[PDB]
């Protein structure tokens, strides 16, 4: 259904770095892809992993239902975009 | 991919309506629908239908790539979840 693409350019991830409002430090990872919307070519998007993820390795991803999830308005929202071999 | 569902009670939609802070009048139609996320049970969702759109009949559908965009932030978004026939 939605065709997600690691190019072998995009196979590392950067991470940023904080403290929570509340003291607690943070460390997010995130990963670029090309996502095909459809359009003349694909879009690029970046994707948040989610802690103890590796970056996904080059190739051919679907996503995966735990990306989706109700949102506060009863609408369906992307949680995170989770990905899985095609 | 995404299983969503119109149950025979959920053919009917409702109207909002109203005025944009510039002065001009909208109309959104929503219906109800059973979306399964893999959960013990399918979660009910809301979706907004498209201006001229009449509401989709019961039945099984699932998701159109349109219903995806990229947003401000970079990561993928749903616009509005946008159904076709299963």
């Amino acid at each position: 259904m939605i065709k997600v693409e690691i190019k072998p350019s995009q196979a590392q991830f950067t991470t940023r770095s904080g403290v929570s409002r509340q003291g607690k430090p943070y460390s997010l990872n995130e990963q670029r892809c090309y996502v095909d919307l459809g359009n003349e070519y694909p879009v690029l998007v970046k994707i948040t992993l989610d802690e103890g993820q590796p970056a996904y390795a080059p190739g051919l991803y679907t996503v995966h239902l735990s990306s989706f999830k109700v949102g506060q308005f009863g609408s369906l929202m992307i949680d995170r975009l989770r990905l899985v071999p095609a």
